[PDB]
């Protein structure tokens, strides 16, 4: 069920790179009659011990978790070995919720918007069961099924936190996604449950932006830390910024009640976050009294 042999995977088209792997859309076709399965397989460019490492332990993390809004697994191709395995998960034809909200949006109201958000935090309060730190939360990394369902998806740098400590600190991090990033983790890379918070804030001012390119987190950003840019590095920029307590700005339109649910998620104290579950009660709430 979960084995799948390199010699029945046909490529069918590229659907995504980054700097060291990438996602292909594939038909798995065993039958060699083109009735096989299509689907999404990652494989790694630049197979380091520590990528070879992350991406084991990225496997192990969506073998261990099956859940209505999280993307399905579907096993691992070990044909080539442990150098060059390859991960095979659903593939999903709406791709990511950022570019099928820009594609959509005409058809997609507020109500529609809190629907998807409640999904979200239904399926991060399933992840911080299993004690994981997502670390990608982004409209990019999340996955839509049909106009009803998404799933979150880009599990690449999702961490299992100790078994007594409330943060899991990342010791030797690569290209990171500053702009969704809590000011801990900026700082000091440290990763939590109210890390993730942070970042779903970040996610639901996507959403009411309805991914207007010039109301991006990375544009708002830019466009804050100034023109005068001399002597210091983006990130040191935007620690100061959020320490300054300089936030994204409400987007017009946006009702007020969502607005402030943002600004709890990006409190600078850690322990002055909402919780996923308290999240989930007041984007309903709001949604009901919506209609
Ligand atoms: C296997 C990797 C993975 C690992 C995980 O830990 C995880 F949690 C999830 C996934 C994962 C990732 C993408 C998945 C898609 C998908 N479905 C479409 C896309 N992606 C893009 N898309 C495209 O049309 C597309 C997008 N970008 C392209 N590029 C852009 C940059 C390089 C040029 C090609 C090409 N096609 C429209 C449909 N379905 N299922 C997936 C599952």
């Amino acid at each position: 069920p979960t084995q799948f042999e390199e010699r029945h995977l046909k490529f069918l088209q590229q659907l995504g790179k980054g700097n060291f792997g990438s996602v292909e859309m594939c038909r798995y076709d065993p039958l060699q009659d083109n009735t096989g399965e299509v689907v999404a397989v990652k494989k790694l460019q630049h197979s380091t011990e520590e990528h070879l490492r992350d991406f084991e332990r990225e496997i192990e993390i969506l073998k261990s978790l099956q859940h209505d809004n999280i993307v399905k697994y579907k096993g691992v191709c070990y044909s080539a070995g442990r150098r060059n395995l390859k991960l095979i998960m659903e593939y999903l034809p709406y791709g990511s919720l950022r570019d099928y909200l820009q594609k959509h949006k005409e058809r997609i109201d507020h109500i529609k918007l809190l629907q998807y958000t409640s999904q979200i935090c239904k399926g991060m309060e399933y992840l911080g069961t299993k004690r994981y730190i997502h670390r990608d939360l982004a409209t990019r990394n999340i996955l839509v099924e049909n106009e009803n369902r998404v799933k979150i998806g880009d599990f690449g740098l999702t961490k299992v936190l100790p078994q007594d400590k409330e943060y899991y600190k990342v010791k030797e991090p690569g290209e990171s996604p500053i702009f969704w990033y809590a000011p801990e983790s900026l700082t000091e890379s440290k990763f939590s449950v109210a890390s993730d918070v942070w970042s779903f804030g970040v996610v639901l001012y996507e959403l009411f932006t309805y991914i207007e390119k010039s109301k991006s987190p990375p544009a708002e950003f830019m466009r804050m830390i100034g023109n005068d840019k001399q002597g210091q590095s983006i990130v040191t920029h935007l620690i100061e910024l959020l320490k300054n307590n300089g936030r994204l700005p409400r987007p017009d339109g946006c009702p007020d009640e969502i607005y402030m649910i943002m600004t709890e998620c990006w409190n600078n104290n850690v322990n002055q976050r909402p919780s996923f579950r308290d999240l989930a009660l007041r984007v309903d709430q709001i949604r009901d009294n919506m209609a």
